[PDB]
């Protein structure tokens, strides 16, 4: 069986919260009136989902989420638009995304339309949540735990799907670019060949927040995540990698990590290869770049910008680079940035509806 | 930094007792005591008074952090009713020891051992009728830490709960004896990697490995043969460590386990077969890497004697069979005895269940 969106039970809360200061935002630490709820068991498939107060999960201490991470999430964005038509971003791309890690954690599927559907009803109920700002946004938290009240490590014969919607504001107060400081130590790695790397599951993110701490106490905001004995450079924490420079044949190219399944394929990612390709203006390159590529085309002088990308910081530009004890300088902002703030320019008209897109669906 | 103190300890005894359930009849880790252990952390605050009272769920956030970021550990460890009728814990400050430095690698808050160790006994000692009354049967205990930040950003958490379970589980097997395995080994999967968490009992291990284990099922394995590199390692039977009982290429007679390079568990079990191995003086005892080439070279010789897997789950678990590129390779455990492995089972539980004293078991409060 699958959940149906035409099932929806809906609780409104009958006292809704002040609205945050749309600046004044620390991410995920303000949430909407509203969640959506659905459960299942083995016995009895999915029951009606629920649009309710957002509200404590009452959990069996057993639940396999708190023992063994079986556990997986998403985060997609609605945009408040110039016209003032709410906007989702590559939702289905999310959906697809979030079955996929569903499968491989062995939670049960459901249907990716209904799901969408559900999610846009919430959006709905709690529209006024999505900021009334062009660098601020709504977002929305799909999260899928093991709910079995089993220490046995096994496929859970029951489940939690919850959405909580949170407004964040610009990454940076600014809302201009702050750029990030990376710590760099090869020694902690997030994901390998053979991993869930490529999937939103929790397990990926407890065994960094150690390295992100080492990160904090050495004075950067992320980590550069390394992997393999010449170290590549695989993401700039939760966010994928780009590398805008002269490469080793002397050519202007857009590089990024390929999908080797230690890499998260993030939608912004895609989106911005689409961007430098229908460009045309430079080489475009999914390839491998190692510590050794970057500190040799910084001694050339052949970097032009660093910076991340992924549904938290659309372009989050890279200024330093702490390694083996050095401080390594990205001169990403003095080059600009003009490849980094072309890309925010677009992916921001496309999010806003200033320009129309396959990328956007108005919401229902 | 500080701990909760188990002399602060509130106990809420219930009122209404659940019926035991048949020890010969048990599933693994899906009954549940009476009580449980409680204890609250906060940055502002940090560890409130520990609390043992009813099972009860738990009431969680929707934003805290175990339930997206997999900020949680656990540690299993076993109290057994012994052939005197006392209650004894096996090695219970090595889980304790293991506990807290999984702590420090989640960025959970760290706490007293000896402390969290005395309140599980109280723990224990108040529920001590749900220790089993069978000598193939133990309570299982369950400490559990969690972080329960309210927030999505991805950080340490500002808040935390730590919290016991105790379980009574049966027999590994329903006949009680050895039932040898088959293993599934598909290098596709890997569980654990060089500066990853699988040397820690950390949530985020076990969540991608149940895929792999319903695969296993598929093609009528009990377990996963986790391999690693491009060798093809043997590391872990499923979650239990991996021995090898052999002729070396030396010609010696040799126990071999892969050593701890930061991809394998240090189980207890582990650590308990490593010291008699050495203890006893009779063969070279090997902390070394072991290749699927390794072992079916070995089985090509006839110098291969005993494999199998260790932890609280399954003291010693023999291997019958590996699955491997498309064949399946027979491993002559059960023909060799199996001598070693039954004298492991043999010390282990004659300690467990106080059929003679030893440094390793603690009686109950
Ligand atoms: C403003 O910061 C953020 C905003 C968003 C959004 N939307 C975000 O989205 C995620 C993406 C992947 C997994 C989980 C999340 C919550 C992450 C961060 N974020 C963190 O939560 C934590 C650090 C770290 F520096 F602490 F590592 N960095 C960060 O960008
Ligand atoms: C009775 O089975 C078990 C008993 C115990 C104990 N005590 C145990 O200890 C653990 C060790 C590491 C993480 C989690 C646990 C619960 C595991 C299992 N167990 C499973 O839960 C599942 C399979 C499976 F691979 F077959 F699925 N194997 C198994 O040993
Ligand atoms: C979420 C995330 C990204 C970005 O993917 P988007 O779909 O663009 O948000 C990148 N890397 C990691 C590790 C992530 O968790
Ligand atoms: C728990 C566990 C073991 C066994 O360790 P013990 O402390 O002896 O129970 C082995 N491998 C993994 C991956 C484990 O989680
Ligand atoms: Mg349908």
């Amino acid at each position: 069986g699958t959940f149906k969106a035409k099932d929806l039970i809906v609780t409104p809360a009958t006292i809704l919260k002040e609205k945050p200061d749309p600046n004044n935002l620390v991410f995920g630490t303000v949430f909407t009136d509203h969640m959506l709820t659905v459960e299942w068991s083995s016995e009895f498939g999915w029951e009606k989902p629920h649009i309710k107060p957002l509200q404590n999960l009452s959990l069996h201490p057993g639940s396999s989420a708190l023992h063994y991470a079986v556990e997986l999430f998403e985060g997609l964005k609605a945009f408040r638009g110039v016209d003032n038509k709410i906007r989702l971003f590559q939702p289905n791309l999310n959906m697809d995304r979030m079955y996929r890690s569903a499968v491989r954690a062995t939670l049960p599927v459901f249907d990716k339309e209904e799901l969408l559907e559900c999610i846009q009803q919430l959006v709905k109920l709690d529209q006024e949540w999505v900021p009334y700002s062009t660098s601020a946004s709504l977002y929305i938290r799909p999260t899928f735990i093991g709910t079995e009240p089993s220490l046995g490590v096994k496929k859970p014969t029951k489940a939690l799907l919850f959405v909580l919607l949170s407004p964040v504001g610009p990454y940076f107060s600014s809302g201009t670019f702050n750029p990030v400081s990376l710590w760099a130590n090869p020694k902690y790695v997030r994901a390998w060949k053979g991993g869930t790397g490529d999937c939103k599951m929790g397990g990926n993110y407890g065994s960094s927040l150690f390295a992100q701490c080492e990160a904090v106490d050495n004075g950067c905001q992320q980590v550069l995540w390394l992997y393999g004995e010449d170290h590549q450079i695989t993401e700039v924490g939760t966010m994928n990698l780009f590398l805008y420079w002269i490469n080793e044949d002397g050519e202007e190219e857009l590089a990024t990590p390929p999908l080797d399944g230690i890499i998260l394929p993030g939608v912004t990612r895609r989106c911005i290869l689409d961007l430098a390709h229908q460009w045309g203006e430079f080489k475009v390159s999914e390839r491998y770049l190692t510590m050794d590529d970057l500190t040799t085309a910084l001694e050339g002088n052949r970097v032009r910008e660093m910076f991340g990308s992924g549904t938290a910081c659309v372009v989050c530009p890279v200024s330093d680079i702490l390694y083996k004890g050095e401080t390594i300088h990205i001169p990403t902002m003095e080059n600009g940035p003009k490849l980094a703030s072309r890309i925010l320019s677009k992916l921001t008209d496309i999010q806003y509806g200033r320009e129309e897109r396959d990328w956007t669906i108005v919401l229902s």
